[PDB]
């Protein structure tokens, strides 16, 4: 039967990064965390967002314990508020390593970038999900070096003229990192 | 599970159009690059657009270094804003080769033409997709030769008396392609 | 996943015409041409149509040339119009043999005729299509002879009191034509 | 192989006779041509030539008339008809002059009979038309002049069909 | 022994034209015919030329006779004239196909482009070679149609400010051509 | 036969750099690119060069849409002018990684280091050649992350004190490289 | 596999005593170490740790010394020494506070020991040292903190060998 | 084809040293690091040199690390500087072990040395190699011990009476050294 998750995936091609190997030997121990971020409240307004996942509250607090820190599961949903169905917003988003030098008004002339109309009484509020390719991108967010094609989420906003009382939809992020060999640091609070 | 990205392919018949064969001797690299081109931002009023996608901003700037390169997918992409919804918005969407004399005002009298309701109604804001039959067209954008009957979007845009404040959906053309072969000359820009 | 073209086939039943072969010997070359002719603008008034179809524009024109020319496919597709949603419109429809004595007003009182509620912010807009059952006719529109069963539609609009602006849907018949032994004629233009 | 069809014509391309003139016709151009072709992405000559039908005027008003089958892109002008291969010249009038047929095969052996394809080619049939009257002109045209032929199309045009 | 004839290979990379078979069948009779064309006296003065090879005296001239006519070797030599000795002259050459946007100026900006200081009493005048890799290019110089990619030539010259009398050394281009299936045309003279 | 290149490679050593291993998956398509790049026009007075072929006008912009790119093969090129002859030239080379911390004021002084003096003499106007050990270097120039140990050239120049009108000699840098991995951004320019 | 050397070294980092003072030190970047390194291309710390080397001034003018190891890009302070896991801090003077065995040994196991590679690495060794002095100050550095270990390197860096 | 790298070996005869071998047992790791050492920048005036390899800036800055050193490969390069076409410089050289007795004065009465005339516009600029035969000496030039049959280089010369602006061509001396077992020092700077 039906399930309230509807979701678009991004059009795609095959492009992919280079990582470092931990030295031979003794397979260190690793833990998979997984994590939903609130990203934005959109609807009230116009705005746009370009997010270098890596840093993102719910990652950052993550990772801070970790020399290295992968990523297993990464995409974005884009929950309809109460407020959806009177009064439509137009939203757009794109999946892209970080260094890509993209802007959120550029998403229409980026590849994978798609926008949709959330909202009015005649579309449907299921949530929607942009599964990212981390087989496009770097997947390690935090390594024993700076990688620059970690995943960067690209967020555009078109809110009504005569605009809502509240956020229109939520947009979360949710995904499940490996992370290992930990981070000595001021383990205090 | 539920798609949202819908799509309606167009009638089709069989036309193949003549290509230059490679001279014989050693097969050179071939790398692919995808794409995706703002169309046009329609529904604020009545308006038409022919072009032949061989050359547009994009393809033009990422076949600049290579002699030949063909089109391995192409389609157009309608994606309904928050306008959408409260104006409904006729659409005219057709593929020709490029010699054809269609104009956008006889989609309809031309065999493959579909027009299509914009919003307005029950399941009519999910991304509309219309694949083009490269099956039936000139795949070849840039080669030792100019061909005249290469991909050519024809569009039909018409908009409520009653206009709406801004565009009511946004008309883009995406798609990847395949190159080889450098053209030799100056690099510095 | 979901395809924006929605059909309604027509009922039937075993009934068959007769044709005559030409001559034995050498099969002589054919040539295919599909075609999609504009056939009404409905919506804005109530309207009938009876329409022999060997002439209309789109296959006169094309047929001018050759001495035999038979059908492959036929079918008629209701688009409709941004008008729609506001506007639901009463439209009938019926495939049938040129001398059968129907009016479009009779429809309902025909086997295969059926009726559509095109409109309407409730109902969908999918472009509807009724093939043509050619099993059921007389395929040829051009031959040696004149037949008698080739294939009429009738079409009856019911729109609404306070009408639309403008025409609420359009009517267009699609199909592809096998024909040969050519026409002697002005040639010119 | 995709199905083909042969297409056959005939073409009014001059009416001669009134004064002289000069004519460099690229056949794939031409009112019946462009026609046919209309609905197709290739179609070729199977055969072609020029005929000139005479006009009951022609035995008062004799007339000079050379024509020659020449490759779109040769430098050629009618002025020069008789210093190339295909050239020919007629008179028309007062001598066996009216017999019908009076035509000039196009030797398509030798030039390029696609006249639509993918691509722009530049040999396709060229036809050059020389024509010389009388110092005291004749009343009306003195002769026709029609190219005619058979063409070889395939793989459908779409375009708007209706008319 | 020693030969009187020293070369300069131009750098070279694997990039390849696209050309039309005559229709199939009986082979046409073909003829090759060489040749060697003044195409620049350089010493006196600063120059530049940039040369559509097919259109040279030389080539022009032979092939104004065939449909078809094609490349089978192709180079440039650079003969040191008696005023070389007492003035060095600065030469440059590339080999490019036809619509590769360079200038003269630009040799040193493309990759294949070199330069050679012609002259001077400790310096050889064994005449120099570059011969053209029709390898990279379009080899056909006339054809049904016109390619775009056939052999350009690039000459740079840097004179002595304190110029001498007289032309310091020739540069001309030497081939062979195959051509085949006559053009109709003015046989006269 | 004789060639005018004339070249004089580096005295070499073992010593590799780690690079990153391209993450488990398919193998993308690759292509390869060539180039010659304007390094310095020398000769009218002392002067010195040092710089990271890595990202210089030519390269950087061959490499623009691509995430990875190494290079095959690279050299630098040493092209005398007609006033060589007149006035020779002392020319310093060097090839060493991008962290190296020599300056072309100590070509000398390193292992490789090498110094020539164009024309004045016998055999000295043929364009010289120093081929780069990329054996013992770092490669790929574009990367999931930044290399310190990439191609630099050094070069030194020591002008005659009654200097020429114009530069003795053209340095350029030619070479050849790979690149994979399409890099998602936008296409207009 | 290349051929690498083990080169051994101890480093001054801080002269003491005087007054209170905090130290963030990335080991690879301590004149010692820049120095040996100065002509490879990779670098990798076989071991290492800190000493604290007392002098005559010390029974005098006790002195509160604290010190930690950590991965070059942890966010800690030497004010949290004592909040993180390596943290240890000692006194200095008329107690056993003499003794040279004072030492801390850094776990590489537990960080990056490459000190130079083709790449620049964040989590290399870092040290962190924080001093608390006699309000009456000592007239002389209270001890001498080094660091000492060893260095495995490989593949030569071609450089200006003169000096 | 040519290398601007010519050379003139040493005559030569059997003779031998003597060496250590450290203890048995764990053959210790040790390291191969080359090197060019600016030695003399001739031409100005005469002079003569007499150099004990293992104490030059290179080496001896190289060396201070271990407790053995020994020499792989050696030699000495004469760069012609632009000052050597027009000023021609005679220059002597040979190598012998630490203690032989000559004086640079005596390069000729000493068997392999020998004397080049450096420069002429008729001469070869190329840099000329004197490649030591350490099989003819003693290797080591730090051990345990002190050997007194280090290599040695001997260098005289002759410049010409109307002496040149700056130093004719430059002298270095390269090698490869294998160093092993280090020695504790003020690793400080």
């Amino acid at each position: 039967m039906e399930i309230d998750k509807e979701l678009a995936p991004q059009d795609r091609t095959v492009t992919v990064a280079t990582v470092l190997p931990t030295v031979p030997g003794p397979s260190p121990f690793t833990i998979k965390q997984p994590f939903q971020s609130e990203v934005l409240f959109a609807g009230t307004k116009d705005a746009e967002a370009s997010l270098t996942i890596a840093n993102i509250d719910s990652v950052s607090t993550l990772t801070t314990f970790y020399r290295h820190a992968s990523l297993e599961s990464l995409w974005v949903t884009i929950h309809p508020t109460l407020q959806a169905p009177a009064f439509p917003t137009t939203v757009g988003v794109c999946w892209v390593p970080a260094q890509s030098p993209v802007t959120p008004t550029q998403i229409t002339k980026t590849y994978g970038g798609q926008i949709f109309c959330i909202g009015g009484a005649i579309q449907t509020l299921s949530p929607l999900i942009v599964k990212c390719p981390l087989e496009m991108m770097q997947p390690r967010v935090k390594d024993s070096i700076q990688y620059l094609d970690s995943p960067k989420l690209l967020i555009s906003i078109t809110a009504q003229p005569t605009a809502p009382p509240a956020s229109t939809c939520i947009i979360t992020v949710s995904g499940t990192l490996s992370m290992h060999s930990p981070l000595i640091t001021d383990t205090s609070t």
